This record gives C-alpha cells, structure tokens and sequence, in this order.
C-alpha cells in the first residue's frame, strides 16, 4: 500500500486474495492524512505490520495477541528499510502506554478480544486521544459500535470505501461495571478449572475436538512432548496428569494462549511446573529437530496444519510420534502418511478422528 513493499507472513503470491493489508488498512490511514500526529501512537491487531510500517517514523506500538503479525511485520520492516528497533511490540494483556494521541483499531475476529482491549485502552486514552477502528464493512456489526459506546464513549460511523468500513470513537469514560481478564469453567470429570483469556481458542467451554482427543492420548511417555496449538492447555494439563515422567511443552502463536495454559497449570497442578515449557511461537520455528517424543496436535479448523506436521516431524525423534485430532471429511490421514510415510486410525467420532504417525 502506498508505495510500501508488504508481505503476507508465509508469503502469497499475486492472486491469492490474501495479501498484507486490505483497504481498511489505507482508510485507517488516510484518516490521519490531514493530522499532525501526537504520539504515543497504538496500533491494535495490525496482521501483517502494514499500518506499523506506513507510521514507523512515529515510533509506533503494535498491540495484539499475534506472535505471527510480530513477525511478519518485522520481515516488512526489513523490506523497507526501516528499523526494528522503530516499532514496540506488546502483548494485548500488557500496560498501555498512557496519553496514546492516536489509537488505530483493526476490529478483530471476537468480540472478547476487542472487549478486553477496550478495557484496556480506557486505562490510558483521554478525550484529546484521536481514535478510530477499521475493518471490513461485513464485520462492523451493531455489536461492535455497542461494544464501543459501553467501554470508551459515542461513536461515528464513516460511508463505506472499498468494502473497508470504520469508527470513530470520542472517549466519554461511561459508568461501567469492572470484568474478569479471564473466563473459568470446571473441566468435567477433574479437580481442575480452567480459566481462558479474551482470544482463546474455545474459551466458554470445553472444546468436543478436544474431549475426543483427551480420551485417546497416549501414556506412559518419556522425554518431552508437545502441546503443539496449546489454546488453554488442557490437552497439554491432561498429559501431565498421565505421563508422570514427561516434561510438557505448551506451545502456541498466541500469547494470551500460553499465558492461560502456565495459568491453569499454576492453578491446577504447580507441582507439575518443573516439567513444563511455556513457548510463544510459530509452531516449531528455530526449534532442534530430533527433539520430541510425541507431538499432539489438534489444529485450526490449510497450509498450517502442514506446517505444523512439517515442523512435528522435524523436531520428533526417530520413532518419535504425532498425533491429531481432526474434522473426520478433511483429507489429514493421506497427507500425514505422505509426509511421514505412515499413518494410523486410534480412534473415530460422528465427527472427529484421532491419527498417529511415527517418524521415521
Ligand atoms: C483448534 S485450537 C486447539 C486448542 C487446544 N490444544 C485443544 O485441543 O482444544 C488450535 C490452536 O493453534 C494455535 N495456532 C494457530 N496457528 C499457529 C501457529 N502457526 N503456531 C502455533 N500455534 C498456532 C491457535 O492459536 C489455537 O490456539
């Protein structure tokens, strides 16, 4: 966008509809276009470091629950030639900084997580404080602008450009009830509670993938083994409860994921804590191959998934094994037995099924 060279983390080619920004990126910034901008400048939700990049010389802060957009949009501040060291990167759980004179809001996926970071940001904006979300016009629901008009005060709404759409937002400070970072419901058939930040995956309750999954883990387990796409833990909490000798690796793209799982370990077991790794990452990125026992994996619901049995069976030991719980219709047990050589049925729901491969 505007003579910025950008990229999709994995990298798209020219057809792909996904690309690095979309028009409400450059709504977004066109909105400043006649401004004197006044930092702190924070950026939310920026996917890929498109708004990041166009504002670097601001010295921006990119917030959001995204190790992934981290480091794509590094990757972008290299193709441009700009610094790093020109954009902060924080959590979306973290402090923001105070007196931001800009906020820029790409709306995100849940309404959860925009809550929470509107909680947030009206710990620190003011009514000097210029902000303004963006985001597909199909996504700015009545829902949002509610959302708005609760936590930070009255909003405008802008005609449509482009299939982009966006909010202004003049912070009001309304009365409003304090809420819990996290959500907690009991995990039937345990002691535990698990307790789920703002983007989690299946964070009102117990994912049935998961349940299906639980019931044909493997046992009695050395080594480490991964929780690969950790979300809330409990398949990675499940595995500590039943392979009392392996060390767990909870790992996952999303910050606010890994910080629910060390939470419902701390919660559930902390005697288990000695054994456990808390990993931001993309998938097994960097990480030593010939590492691992077992992988478990139970995958969003693509190009990811293979990376992630790409990466499960470089970071396995020899004889080391993955296993998977999928949708039953996608094609999962032909590209493990490509990529691995073999492939096994555990187990088969109306819905799900449970595949094991072992490296060899
Ligand atoms: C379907 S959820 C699985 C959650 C939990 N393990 C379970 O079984 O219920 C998939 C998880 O993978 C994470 N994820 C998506 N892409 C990833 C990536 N490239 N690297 C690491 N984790 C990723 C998502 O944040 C999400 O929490």
């Amino acid at each position: 966008m505007r003579s910025l060279t950008l990229q999709r983390f994995p990298a798209t080619d020219d057809v792909n509809p996904l690309q690095a920004w979309e028009a409400a990126d450059e709504y977004l910034l066109q909105q400043l276009d006649d401004t004197e901008i006044r930092g702190p400048v924070l950026i939310l939700n920026d996917a890929f470091g498109a708004l990041s990049c166009a504002l670097a010389e601001h010295k921006p802060y990119s917030i959001g629950d995204s190790y992934i957009s981290e480091l794509a949009t590094r990757e972008n501040l290299r193709l441009n030639g700009i610094d790093e060291s020109s954009v902060k990167f924080l959590d979306s759980t973290a402090d923001y900084p105070q007196q931001p004179g800009v906020v820029l809001i790409k709306v995100p996926k849940t309404l959860a997580l925009l809550e929470q970071q509107l909680r947030a940001l009206r710990k620190v904006v003011t009514s000097d404080t210029r902000i303004i979300a963006g985001a597909k016009a199909r996504d700015i629901h009545t829902s949002t602008l509610e959302l708005f008009e609760k936590v930070l005060g009255p909003t405008t709404t802008t005609l449509a450009w482009k299939k982009a759409r966006l909010i202004n937002c003049t912070f009001n400070e309304p009365q409003l009830a304090d809420a819990p970072q996290t959500v907690s419901w009991k995990l039937e058939g345990t002691d535990w509670t698990i307790h789920n930040h703002a983007n989690v995956f299946s964070r009102t309750g117990l994912d049935i993938g998961a349940r299906f999954f639980m019931q044909h883990l493997p046992e009695n387990l050395e080594g480490e083994i991964v929780d690969l796409g950790c979300g809330n833990g409990v398949i990675g909490l499940t595995l500590l409860d039943k392979n009392p000798q392996a060390k767990v690796v909870f790992v996952d793209e999303s910050p606010m994921a890994v910080a629910s799982s060390r939470l419902n370990v701390e919660t559930n077991m902390p005697e288990a804590l000695d054994r456990c790794e808390f990993m931001i990452n993309n998938a097994l990125s960097g990480v030593e191959p010939f590492r691992f026992n077992a992988v478990l994996c139970n995958p969003p619901f693509d190009n990811v998934a293979w990376e992630m049995f790409h990466h499960a069976r470089r970071c396995l030991k020899i004889n080391g094994e993955l296993y998977i719980v999928a949708n039953r219709h996608l094609d999962y047990f032909h590209k493990l037995k490509k990529i691995f050589g073999n492939c096994t049925t555990i187990a088969t729901n109306n819905k799900f099924v449970v595949l094991k491969a072992v490296k060899l």
